[PDB]
């Protein structure tokens, strides 16, 4: 199993750069609007303690340089929505894909198109951790890079990059400018909480192992969701939601193994360990492949 | 993070190629579509195909090429080793600047996995020392390509043809020559014994340090030859002086001489990881080159 990203071309066609003064970051150009992190309106010194409403009221359309490559896009309107700036421009992006804005849950994976000065550099797959960070790969100038899924021809944008934390993980917002997790777009000390294991993805991984003929760990028992959740938390595993049970449905049907039976097999792995064995070649349980990732790759 | 090149320039070149009941992908550059020649085989032909004999019996109209909703008219065809070349009556306006390159084992490249001419995923792979690649390919993925991007230029280095019994993959360069001792015939084929790409493991250890993890370092050094004696014992590739030189920038950045890092890797090989992990991995990772690490860590 590879970390496998979505093809990035539909998103590459939407990347621009946005500059205010000497502060340059990336923006997303969809129809006649450009979306970008609002901290572009900050001097580096403003970032220590910004008042965004006051900083913005002093700005006009003509203070915003938006460029697709070297080509200027004239800004004709601006507004702030939570931590994102929306810049209306006088040109509709001819490469706009079918798209939507979605807010994802922890455990969901998405592709990130890392960009610098509006120019794509790389694409990779990330999982939103339960502590609402991602283990990204971002350097200076990467803010406004976006994360996305593609379902058919529709691009679902779920992430816009804002921050690198002390442990080296990353934080950002949805495309409505609402941060994932407790973070704020201020240059003040912040830290990720203690992370936990994404149970629904581990279960997806066990289903993947069964699909591939690796099933020593299937035990004879079952459990209730509540009992499993109370046990899992003792191992620093996330509790399951009803939505988690539901998105495991197709893998449960494919294998004939009820979700709660798989939960009992995982409970025994937690309480007794691997005892020297492996699953899909690994003594470690993988938690960054969703049920959909498992189907995408076994498909 | 294992990082692939943005795939858009390549997505604009993928098409679907059908011959008979066989469908796979092609690469449409200027007025030529490149795809695996085994598209021309039946089930019975694949057992032992005399490709020159099978191809001469085909006409342009036996090839259905579809770019999205448009059929491209094939107006000629030739064969170059294991790749079929279909000339079409239309230039692909999305053709990027490009070159065809043959890569060396240990080098990395991005794969755009495609089915029925449609892109499905993008990931990073390395050419293994035994000339396989550990990809993720299913039925219908043949003709998917591997590439690198420098400036605006796409360097194509791989076209996908087959999966081996062990689950690894084999294919050709864009001149149709296989990597490795494989043949585009429907027979079980084993690869040679694989080895671990040592210069890449060392690049990855430097990456682990750059990101603050140094539990595996030690106070010792080693000579190049004594390291290579141990490496070969553990089925690691030998490290060459050019490898040492390529690791220069990472050595400078961390203040850790290459032969010092070799001494740390020697200890890991002889002692294992003792339950610990490096950059989240329980195994030593060998599919990042020095260049890959440098680009992403600077
Ligand atoms: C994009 O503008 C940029 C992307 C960063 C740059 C390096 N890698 C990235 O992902 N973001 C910022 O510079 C961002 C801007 C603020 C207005 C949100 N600042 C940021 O990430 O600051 C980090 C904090 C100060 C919020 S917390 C922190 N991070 C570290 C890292 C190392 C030591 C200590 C530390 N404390």
């Amino acid at each position: 199993f590879r970390k496998m990203a979505f093809p990035s071309g539909k998103v590459e066609g939407c990347m621009v750069q946005v500059t205010c003064g000497t502060t340059t970051l990336n923006g997303l150009w969809l129809d006649d609007v450009v979306y970008c992190p609002r901290h572009v309106i900050c001097t580096s010194e403003d970032m220590l303690n910004p008042n965004y409403e006051d900083l913005l009221i002093r700005k006009s359309n003509h203070n915003f340089l938006v460029q697709a490559g070297n080509v200027q896009l004239r800004v004709i309107g601006h507004s702030m929505q939570n931590c994102v700036l929306k810049l209306k421009v006088d040109t509709a992006n001819p490469k706009t894909p079918k798209y939507k804005f979605v807010r994802i849950q922890p455990g969901q994976t998405f592709s990130v198109l890392a960009c610098y000065n509006g120019s794509p550099s790389g694409v990779y797959q990330c999982a939103m951790r339960p502590n609402f960070t991602i283990k990204g790969s971002f350097l200076n100038g990467s803010c406004g890079s976006v994360g996305f899924n593609i379902d058919y021809d529709c691009v679902s944008f779920c992430y816009m990059h804002h921050m690198e934390l002390p442990t080296g993980v990353h934080a950002g917002t949805d495309l409505e400018g609402n941060f994932y997790g407790p973070f704020v777009d201020r240059q003040t000390a912040q830290a990720a909480g203690t992370d936990t294991t994404i149970t629904v993805n581990v279960l997806a991984w066990l289903y993947a192992a069964v699909i591939n003929g690796d099933r020593w760990f299937l035990n004879r028992f079952t459990t209730t969701l509540n009992d499993f959740n109370l046990v899992a938390m003792k191992y620093n595993y996330e509790p399951l939601t009803q939505d988690h049970v539901d998105i495991l449905g197709p893998l449960s049907a494919q294998t004939g193994i009820a979700v709660l039976d798989m939960c009992a097999s995982l409970k025994e792995l937690l309480q007794n360990g691997m005892n020297g064995r492996t699953i899909l070649g690994s003594a470690l349980l993988e938690d960054e492949f969703t049920p959909f990732d498992v189907v995408r790759q076994c498909s």
